[PDB]
């Protein structure tokens, strides 16, 4: 059954959503409220939507965030807007929020935009989401190419953006359309490390898959390869029975940086399934990736660009016999 | 000085960010991280922005709200998504939400959108944005003008919507522009009331303003007009000696209504500072309004639409000398 959704900014249109509510029984409703506000009315008449919607949600917004007014403003309120807000020569984002934030984008017409990477989904070429597993209509596959086509064509062409600052070096970018200067920003420093030859140890740390049906193959991994730290996915909720699993503040990346240079005759070896941290690492020194590929996974549980990317990166793919393993 | 703004809503970015920023070590910059996740390194790593911008803000995010994904998404991740997504056959929000939240009603293209007041804002018909008063260029009202005449052509033209709610009855809409179906929606209910004859008392509630500076005409206007009560503004943040305020979780509206029904022979005389809540109360029974026009104040305090307003609504302006008041 489909839902209809309400946006609510005030408490009188707090009431309108219920009285459009209470006008069709039978549906079922999502209601928001976005305010920059909060006080005792606001709470009460959003209680009640709180009573009545299948569900309600209030999303908190920064004061100033809207430079208009539902209401009609009196010249000191005006005045208060007009010099609360922050004069603004230039807004840097990553590319794709040029889509999510264009409307406060257009609210800043003169500014200088320069975009930057979202992250690895800057590497899938405009040709790639034309071929064969993007190309039967009502699939989750289709879907997603459509909405991407669509995303890095608004990206590309509205609000004009004169730079963009990739984090990828030598891997084509989805941005790098001739209509903007493409500036390489090496994320990491790596001179300096003074890293040596390895004459030390081997470390080996698995990347933790943040899919919970990995488990299984992970804990298989670590034990065929003989891994003894998995370094856990951000989003990543279980543990690895039989790993030591790494705690730190730091993304992987600084976090190996920080280890080469305090061990800096230390063999790193890098196991993953497929991660997008692989691409920026395996440039590091005394850092060796390794992809690995379960075999009792379908073949498109990865998109197929992903195997080609990590060939181009000189990433070894590694076939993982998962069900051999006890 | 003007500022430079970065929007984040990745680790990586916010490194990103921080390179950015120190390649510009003489500018000004204020950092937004938008995420939907919250854990050690995403703190971390905004914490390190927060110590290197003037300004940094953390904008939580409700799970689920991006389609997109800033990493190349598995099989898994894909379906993840698809079915968290509710399928959503209309959306209603108001008019001013149609420029404001473009871009996430551009992810449901097939969703009806039917569209509701702002608020009185939408009782300024497009010709007046065109006269006098909005007419020199550099000043706040003309670029205020221009601001209301661009959002309401985004917003009659752009996502289609073929209904728009009124709250208000005989004032021309803003949206009326012949592309929609006009409703009148009443909002409260006075069948019900059973209001008789004025034969009890006299009640004088004073509407106040959330302006600061208004606070001795407030004071002023209670004494010269015997306003015993004062029902403060929800974003007022003082009091009225000598006038009794009201503490009530309702919008007056509401609660006069509620007073209606309870003292149905009181006569409620309502003063206000051309409060927008007068429109809809205008019409209540045993309910009077009196506008309130301060002598000491220059005559484009109010924008000139609001007068005219207020005298289409049969409600009385009344020029007040404040300075002949002690
Ligand atoms: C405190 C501050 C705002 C000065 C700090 C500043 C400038 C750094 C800043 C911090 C954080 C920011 O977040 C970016 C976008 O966030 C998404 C919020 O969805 C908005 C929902 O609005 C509902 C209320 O609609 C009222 C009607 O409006 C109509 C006019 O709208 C014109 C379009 O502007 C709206 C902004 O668009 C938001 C997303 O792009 C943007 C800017
Ligand atoms: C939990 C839920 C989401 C399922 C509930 C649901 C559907 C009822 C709901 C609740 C609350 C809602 O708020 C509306 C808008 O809020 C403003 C947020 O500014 C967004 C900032 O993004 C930064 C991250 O950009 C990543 C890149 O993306 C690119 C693709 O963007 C396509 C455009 O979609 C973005 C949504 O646009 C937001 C404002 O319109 C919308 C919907």
């Amino acid at each position: 059954e489909p839902v209809n959704l309400i946006f609510c900014y005030t408490i009188l249109q707090m009431k309108v959503a219920e009285r459009i509510m209470a006008q069709h029984p039978g549906e079922r409703f999502y209601v928001v409220l976005m305010s920059e506000n909060r006080n005792e009315k606001y709470d009460y008449y959003f209680n009640q939507i709180k009573d009545k919607a299948e569900w309600a949600y209030f999303f908190h917004l920064p004061y100033g965030l809207n430079k208009s007014f539902n209401f009609i403003p009196t010249m000191a309120e005006l005045k208060v807007k007009a010099m609360l807000l922050p004069k603004v020569k230039r807004i840097y984002l990553a590319s794709l929020e040029k889509v999510s934030i264009a409307a406060f984008l257009s609210t800043y017409p003169d500014a200088e935009i320069k975009t930057f990477d979202d992250g690895t989904i800057n590497l899938i070429q405009s040709s790639s989401y034309l071929g064969d597993e993007f190309s039967v209509n009502g699939t989750i596959k289709r879907n997603f190419a459509r909405m991407m086509i669509g995303d890095w064509s608004i990206a590309k062409t509205r609000n004009a953006s004169d730079e963009h600052y990739t984090i990828f070096k030598g891997l084509k970018n989805i941005m790098d359309d001739g209509r903007r200067k493409m500036t390489y920003l090496p994320l990491f420093d790596a001179s300096e490390l003074k890293a040596g030859d390895e004459t030390g140890g081997t470390v080996r740390i698995l990347l933790g898959s943040p899919d919970k049906e990995m488990k299984e193959i992970s804990e298989k991994a670590a034990k065929n390869f003989n891994i003894q730290y998995v370094a856990p996915h951000p989003r990543q909720t279980y543990g690895l029975s039989g790993v030591t699993t790494l705690n730190s503040p730091y993304v992987i990346e600084d976090y190996i940086l920080r280890e080469i240079k305090k061990n800096p005759h230390t063999r790193y070896e890098i196991y993953t399934f497929f991660s997008g941290a692989a691409l920026t690492m395996k440039d590091f020194p005394n850092v060796h990736v390794y992809a690995l590929k379960p075999a009792s996974l379908p073949e498109d549980y990865w998109l197929k660009p992903v195997y080609a990317l990590f060939t181009q990166s000189g990433i070894p793919i590694l076939t993982f016999d998962d069900k051999l393993v006890p």
